[PDB]
């Protein structure tokens, strides 16, 4: 078993860079974060702040998440990240990303004990 908490910083943390490196960076960090398991996972993100900034996420700004549910939080400052975007040739098992860097305002829904990131939902 995996928490929920380490699922979402396995999935999308990443703070030894504070960009998106290279071309390849999506490549490389989709298959090493075992993203690209069971199929191509289609679209993930991945933040390049600390950890405490990501976590603090979650006494910010409370929105309504795609979903529905109402345990989202939009960061009051934009962050580093890097959306990863399944390509065309991207056939299973060999999956193929498009890397894109930017700076923009993530958020993230939270839960538990102590309230923490479990998913994240969008950035804007």
């Amino acid at each position: 078993k995996e928490t929920a908490a380490a699922k979402f910083e396995r999935q999308h943390m990443d703070s030894s860079t504070s960009a998106a490196s290279s071309s390849n960076y999506c490549n490389q960090m989709m298959k090493s974060r075992n993203l690209t398991k069971d199929r191509c996972k289609p679209v993930n993100t991945f933040v390049h702040e600390s950890l405490a900034d990501v976590q603090a996420v979650c006494s910010q700004k409370n929105v309504a998440c795609k979903n529905g549910q109402t345990n989202c939080y939009q960061s009051y400052s934009t962050m580093s990240i890097t959306d990863c975007r399944e390509t065309g040739s991207s056939k299973y098992p060999n999956c193929a990303y498009k890397t894109t860097q930017a700076n923009k305002h993530i958020i993230v829904a939270c839960e538990g004990n102590p309230y923490v990131p479990v998913h994240f939902d969008a950035s804007v």
